[PDB]
């Protein structure tokens, strides 16, 4: 694992010449924060030089384009919700920050949550955001998110095992799937959602539209499983025109 | 950007010979007033179906060794409890896995924070499980994993932003490094730990322990700093004899 204070493990571990010239800032310090520039006391001498310390080590990991680190280094010093309000202001919020949010409280957490999921959506990443909107609650918001983006598949997924069967939600999914599938020439798979939706008539109807023979034949036995006879004959004299 | 259903993906992604097939089928199903080899129906079907699916698709997902889209897909299920429990006793526990474990409560985040830092352990992982540990506001016991670890830097690092300037425990940690520093003859590093920990008559002890010119040399300066006069001239004498 890569080293959090690597700049200041390498002032420690330099001549022996400068090795004695710490031992007596040090020990100057003691005897009372008065160096300037060895920064990397502060490991020895107070707080205040901890922290600056700190702070120029953690701005060496950005330069080394390394921000996991500089926020992993943050989190020492106690201040998580100044750590996580500056991380999605920078758009590098991660798992590792959201897992430690909840040590501010729920509230933080819930912020944090939201925060990583609208930056995952410009992540280019919506079901990883859909996944952190259901882990607050927020089914719906989830959802609805996926369907915008056009994630029909596992928004569904999502709908049918948290809603109730017959939610308007989910049956409004197997509709707008099925409408663009239709307007895409998928004839075969818009039914399939107009089944979902418990639309058995216009199930039929869509894989009629193909107007091949076997498409009508299947569109035709598919309406008489279900029990608009009257259509299913309708489709069936239609499949045998064509095969003329 | 993995996609979480390959396997039904795949099934539906057929010739028009299997789709139709799929249509007669979930018709049938539909008109249900009281199907298994295409698991993939469980989609347009009902929840017991859909489960069945996910189940298959999660079993897929174990077999290629991709654990991370298998918590996706039980997060969904409703079954969080359930799928920490399990990554927990098979150690594959995850950053991810516990941003998301408060939903299930917030003990229950309290509970995988703590499965997540044992993991990490194991994993040696050190620094990071203490991050963890601190997460859950337990400072102690993420500096005494540090420094049972032989991570002083960042076991005093902690304990300095975390503790009290007077704490036992962080002159502890001070005294034990320089002990290990000195053992192994780092006798200038040995000596900023007793001077950390305030012990500058034994910090200028060890800083002679070296013996050259050099080293009694700043060691009788720092005594002087410190107002061990009589120790500093002592080491000053001894500074002598070398030349």
């Amino acid at each position: 694992a890569r080293s959090l204070l690597p700049l200041s493990t390498s002032l420690d571990h330099r001549s022996k010449e400068e090795l004695h010239q710490d031992c007596l800032v040090l020990a100057t310090a003691k005897h009372s924060r008065d160096v300037e520039e060895r920064f990397h006391l502060g490991l020895f001498t107070d707080r205040a030089t901890l922290y600056r310390m700190i702070d120029i080590e953690g701005k060496g990991h950005l330069e080394n384009g390394h921000p996991e680190l500089f926020h992993q280094l943050m989190l020492w010093k106690g201040d998580l919700k100044g750590v996580l309000q500056t991380a999605a202001e920078r758009g590098e919020l991660t798992d590792n920050l959201v897992a430690m949010a909840p040590a501010a409280g729920y509230h933080v957490w819930l912020w944090a949550v939201e925060a990583f999921a609208k930056q995952l959506c410009f992540q280019d990443q919506y079901v990883k955001a859909a996944s952190h909107l259901l882990s607050i609650h927020k089914v719906y918001e989830a959802v609805e998110l996926l369907k915008s983006n056009h994630f029909y598949r596992e928004a569904i997924a999502i709908a049918k095992a948290r809603l109730r069967p017959e939610d308007p939600v989910l049956k409004d999914l197997y509709l707008s799937w099925g409408t663009v599938l239709e307007r895409d020439g998928h004839y075969a798979v818009a039914a399939k959602c107009y089944l979902g939706a418990t639309c058995a008539y216009d199930a039929a109807k869509v894989l009629a539209k193909k107007g091949d023979a076997a498409s009508l034949r299947t569109a035709a036995e598919l309406a008489a499983i279900v029990g608009e006879d009257e259509l299913s004959a309708s489709l069936a004299l239609r499949c045998a025109q064509e095969l003329l």
